[PDB]
This record gives structure tokens, C-alpha cells and sequence, in this order.
């Protein structure tokens, strides 16, 4: 599934998401948010399971971005946790936390919690 | 944050989580989990805020392990997003997501969420 | 938006939320899994903000389900938290967790985490 | 456990959480936040498996605030869900979902998680 997960995708925010799936379980790219305190691209790192179930199960993947970059700081880094579907529309459906650098008094309400899905088209 | 982030922290649980900060907001390392489907050291990666604010927030982070290692496959791949708290007592404080590679029928149960907190004892 | 909430919504799975909004905030009514350990009608119970923002916002809501009833107990239970959008094709969206009683040893997987869009038709 | 759960319980913020366990798995109440845009007690209601299993098992649970009440109007509603644990150091153990009312635009960071620990002391 290197091949399948490799390339450029696109969330239903409008966000880019640039992976190289490396053989050995890295995912390495860039990510570019539509939404948010952000502005071009940022650099993220992950893992997925590189030698996946083949009785049609998804390929497990997760990866991280920290939202600072030449352009701005937020402060703030997500995690995304999903799994590769292949075939003809193919789609990373994740689950992702966000966390910002907080007090210990608003450390409460440090983290926001959603969910993404990616395609190979927009 | 790169000195304080380097090194060797530990979990409720037991696990140990051996990582080393970039200064260019890169996380390398491995990980040890005491519990699951779970034996010896698995690659992690991530990223962190090598430039927080410094007005007592948190360091934001977040890192990904991909359960495949020369044991054992669990099919799955756990995201930690958090915070570095540096101090006498330093903490990194996390929520996760674990994802398993599901077929579609199953994909509604596919993901965990918890949190851990390391310290750089046990 | 106690009329927009009353009444019967499908999710995305084919499961059937029958649920009722008092005037004074309260969410009662009976949930019915098209997935998971789960036969027939089950108690719910919620809460919903009953004076939303007049600035489009959506309206704050959220109920729970224990999965016992006369026929099954899946010893758990989900909690949904989400927002009602109004308008030509009404929605609830939500995140929730499913949480199962789990010995102190297996605290770490208790709990589920996932996303359920309702909307008024199947 | 209805004996168990019914009374008064404090989490980690100092945040109050009175509830009554009814035999048929209702959970009524009030709920006071030691932090947010809250003040005084706010409704709450909730489910939890009132035939755990006996195998020293948590019983599962979960409620919901609205946090709108006589004083204040945060538009938005909090789930726990989470675990009675009995026994000499009796301990709810919560995650939460914190929704609040958004336009479509900002429905992508309308949730928060956490982690809520209830103990009978604090
Ligand atoms: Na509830």
C-alpha cells in the first residue's frame, strides 16, 4: 500500500495533504490547512503498518503535524489516526486530536478532538 | 524544550517512550508498550513546537507508533497529541488515538482514545 | 429548536434515534444500533441548549445510551456530543464515546471514540 | 452500585457532580464547574448499567450537561463517559466530549476532549 498511500490528498475542509510512504512504515510529506491559524505548508511525519491484514481490512496510519513554519506559530500540533481504504475511490478515514501549548489552568481545554477524511481528489 | 523533550520518560502503564528532539521540531525514538498485542521497541516519530510561547504555556506535540516491529504486527498505529510541561517535576501530558485496520463493517469500532502521562521517572 | 429536534433521525449506519426536547432542555427518547452488541430499543437520556445563539451558530446537545434492555447488556455505554443544524436538510452532528466496564488491567482499551451523523431521512 | 453512585462526587478541578442512581439506570442531578463560563449548578442526566458484571468489572456510565441554567448560557454541552470503580477509593473514571454551538465555518474545532477523575473526597 506504499504506492496506494503515497501522493498528494485532500480532506473535506479543502486542506492538502503531501505523504511519502517510505518502505519501511515512515510517512513523511507536508500538510497545508484550509482552516485555522495557518498559512502554507508545514512539515509532517507519521507511521502506517507497512505489511497490512489481507483479508480487506484497512491499512492502520497515523501522522503528525506541529503548526509552526517560516509563516506562523500556533502554538499547537495535531495527530491523526486512521486507516488507508484502497480501491476505486480510495480514502484515509482518520480521527485527530489537537493540542495547544496551554497554562496548567486551561490545560482543560487544551485539546480538540475531530475527524478528517482524505481522498485523491476535490 | 529539545533538552528537556530528550530522553527517556515513562507512562502510568509502564511503557517507555525514548525520544530525541530536533531542533528543527522533528521527534525520533521508540517506544515500549507494557500492555496490548505489544513486545519490544517500535519506531515512533513526531513533531513539537521548537519555538512556544514563554508565558508558562506548554510545549505542543505529538508523535505516532505504527504497532509492526521484527515481533509482532498488530495491525494498528496509536497518535499521542499533547504537552511538554517543563519544571521540577516535568510532565508530558497526552490524549491518544489507537486505530486497527477494520474492514468497512467494522470501521465504527476501529479507534481507541485514552491519555498518558509520562514523567521521566517510574 | 424544539421541534427542529423532536422526532426521529437515522445515522449513517442505519441505526434509529427516536428522541423528544423538553422546553426546559431535556433529551428522552430510544435509540436502536443497526451495529455492535445491540438488539431493539434502548433508554436515552440528554440534555440541549435550549436558548441557542440567534447568529446562526448551531444548538449544543448531547445524550447518553446504556447498553442494557430487557433482551441484551453489552455491559457500556455511548455518549454523543454534537450540535443540531437547522435548515432545508437538518443534521445532528457528533463525536462520542463508547465506554465498556472493563478490570483495572484492561482500563487503557475501555473506551471507543467515533463520529454519527444524523439526519431526518434513511 | 446504585448505592455506590448516588451521592456527591469531585473530579480533579474541583468541579461537584451530585447524582441520584436510579434502579432503572437513570442518572439525575446537578453539575457545578470549577472552571469555564460557568457559575452555580447546571441539570444533568445520564444512564449507566444498573446489572454490572461481577467479574470486578467498572460499571459503565455516562451524562450529560447543558451548560445553560438561570445565570449563564455557554451554549454548549459536555458528555462524560467513563466507569464506576468500587471499593475503598471509589473513582469515577471519565473522557469527555465538550460541544458548543458553531456556524458551518468553525463546526471543525466545535469539540473538545478531555478526562475527568470522580473521586468521594477532595
Ligand atoms: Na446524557
Amino acid at each position: 500500500d506504499q504506492a496506494g498511500i503515497t501522493g498528494t490528498w485532500y480532506n473535506q475542509l479543502g486542506s492538502t495533504f503531501i505523504v511519502t510512504a517510505g518502505a519501511d512504515g515512515a510517512l513523511t510529506g507536508t500538510y497545508e490547512s484550509a482552516v485555522g491559524n495557518a498559512e502554507s505548508r508545514y512539515v509532517l511525519t507519521g507511521r502506517y503498518d507497512s505489511a497490512p491484514a489481507t483479508d480487506g481490512s484497512g491499512t492502520a496510519l497515523g501522522w503528525t503535524v506541529a503548526w509552526k513554519n517560516n509563516y506562523r506559530n500556533a502554538h499547537s500540533a495535531t495527530t491523526w489516526s486512521g486507516q488507508y481504504v484502497g480501491g476505486a475511490e480510495a480514502r484515509i478515514n482518520t480521527q485527530w486530536l489537537l493540542t495547544y501549548g496551554t497554562t496548567e489552568a486551561n490545560a482543560w481545554k487544551s485539546t480538540l478532538v475531530g475527524h478528517d477524511t482524505f481522498t485523491k481528489v476535490k
